[PDB]
Order: C-alpha cells, then sequence, then structure tokens
C-alpha cells in the first residue's frame, strides 16, 4: 500500500497471535510494544526521548505480522504510550519512504 | 527521492539560512527543533513522545527547507533528542510511506 501522512500511519499487527494496532515509525530505532507476554529469552534495556527514559524488555528473534507482511526479528517491551513498528522490522517488510 | 530504513533516514535540511541534519520520522505529528532563535511569537505547546509529555515552544509559519523541498509551517523548539521532521510537514512536502 502507501499510506498517507496526513494521520498517524497506524496498522493491524499480529504478535503472539494477538492482533494489535500500531505505528509505522521510521524515526524508532526499535519496535517497541506496550506489556505483553513473549517466548523465550530477554534482556533489560533502557530507551528514551522526549520525555525522558523507559524500561524495556528485548526479546529476539520474534516472528511478526505487520499488515499481512510476515517478518522476524527484535521486539521491546514495556510502558510505551503507543505501539511502534520501528526500522528493525520496517525494512524487512520492504518499507520505504518517498516524495 | 525514495528513501530506505535499513540506517537512519537522516537528511539535510535548511532554516534560517543554516544548514541542519533533521530525522525524517513518521511517528512524529509535528517537527521540532534543538533549541535556535526563530522571528516572530510563540506560543506554548505539550509534547508527548516515548517518556511523557514536555512543553515547547511553537513558531508558525517558519520557513523551512527538506532536501531541497521548500516549505512553510508549524516548527516547534524544544529538548529533542535530535531535529525531527514530523508528519506536518513530511505532509507538504508529499512524503509517503510505501511497502
Ligand atoms: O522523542 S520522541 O518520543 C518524539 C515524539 C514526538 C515528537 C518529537 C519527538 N521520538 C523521536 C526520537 C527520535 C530519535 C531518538 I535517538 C529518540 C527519539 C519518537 C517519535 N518516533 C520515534 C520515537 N519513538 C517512537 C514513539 C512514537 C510516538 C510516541 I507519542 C512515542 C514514541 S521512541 O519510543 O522514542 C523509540 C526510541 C528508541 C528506539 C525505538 C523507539
Ligand atoms: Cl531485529
Ligand atoms: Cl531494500
Ligand atoms: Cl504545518
Amino acid at each position: 500500500p502507501q499510506i498517507t501522512l496526513w494521520q498517524r500511519p497506524l496498522v493491524t499487527i499480529k504478535i503472539g497471535g494477538q492482533l494489535k494496532e500500531a505505528l509505522l515509525d521510521t524515526g524508532a530505532d526499535d519496535t517497541v510494544l506496550e506489556e505483553m507476554s513473549l517466548p523465550g529469552r530477554w534482556k533489560p534495556k533502557m530507551i528514551g526521548g522526549i520525555g525522558g527514559f523507559i524500561k524495556v524488555r528485548q526479546y529476539d528473534q520474534i516472528l511478526i505480522e505487520i499488515c499481512g507482511h510476515k517478518a522476524i526479528g527484535t521486539v521491546l517491551v514495556g510502558p510505551t504510550p503507543v505501539n511502534i513498528i520501528g526500522r528493525n522490522l520496517l525494512t524487512q517488510i520492504g518499507c520505504t519512504l518517498n516524495f
């Protein structure tokens, strides 16, 4: 698809067999989702920006489906105000900026 | 152009006659620049980010060039981690996400 930026670029994702809404975010290095369980090992991380920093759990090699596109990559889980799909997974679905 | 996301989408902008580096950020509603001098009056603006909300300065109808593309619109100024070009100006230069 071609997604406009007149509104926030929100899409449906499937992860851990759950359907969620998330923001396609070219300014985010990493994908960050609100508190949820994920399988496997994890390590803590801090991410930050306007407003300060939050602590997240980093899970690697997680399967995700983004607007019907299957991918795998690292997912950070923690108290983000919005679910974010970052560049680590946008690349895998072939997402580009165009003007 | 078409910008892939394997690296941060950092571009050159021009504002107040000066070149600066800024991030094309589809996760930011607004354009937010590092502390600088801009003309005219400003108004207060609360913006939300990963750690919470903060107050920044809002300047309207400011000339800014993004990758050579001329724009005129609202620029926020505050303690942003990096200069950010958000959806208000991305929309104005005709940028979309595509996959
Ligand atoms: O500072 S920011 O929260 C911001 C928001 C609005 C306007 C200006 C700034 N930021 C930009 C940012 C850019 C580079 C770096 I280094 C750190 C932050 C965001 C906006 N989109 C990407 C960043 N994030 C996503 C986000 C989007 C919307 C909201 I509401 C909250 C978080 S992030 O969770 O912080 C982030 C930080 C590190 C790794 C992955 C994700
Ligand atoms: Cl990854
Ligand atoms: Cl590619
Ligand atoms: Cl504007």
